[PDB]
């Protein structure tokens, strides 16, 4: 499902990611936006052959797994098409465990390129309080 903006920001917070490890709503919402264009479907290869898989494009070399990425280490123990889901559950607990790695989410090259350092607050303006 593609979500919209206000819809996906509100699922964020209630899945405890504003201000998961310091990152604002913002920044998850952006990083989202960015990914996958709020789509939960959005899957795309890589240049090594691994797939990124859903609304936060998580890798299957190292986080999931598809059947088809030799030496995956399928490290959030899924199959990469439970992340295609239009239940955001699954990517959120596995973005969690990939921004707590030690590399923040520095790890998500859009959000690196196009939302670290803004404005990220204009994301979420208009949801719910």
């Amino acid at each position: 499902k593609v979500f919209g903006r206000c819809e996906l920001a509100a699922a964020m917070k209630r899945h405890g990611l504003d201000n998961y490890r310091g990152y604002s709503l913002g920044n998850w919402v952006c990083a989202a936006k960015f990914e996958s264009n709020f789509n939960t479907q959005a899957t795309n290869r890589n240049t090594d052959g691994s797939t990124d898989y859903g609304i936060l494009q998580i890798n299957s070399r190292w986080w999931c797994n598809d059947g088809r990425t030799p030496g995956s280490r399928n490290l959030c123990n899924i199959p990469c098409s439970a992340l295609l889901s239009s239940d955001i559950t699954a990517s959120v607990n596995c973005a969690k465990k990939i921004v707590s790695d030690g590399n923040g989410m520095n790890a998500w090259v859009a959000w690196r390129n196009r939302c670290k350092g803004t404005d990220v607050q204009a994301w979420i303006r208009g949801c719910r309080l």
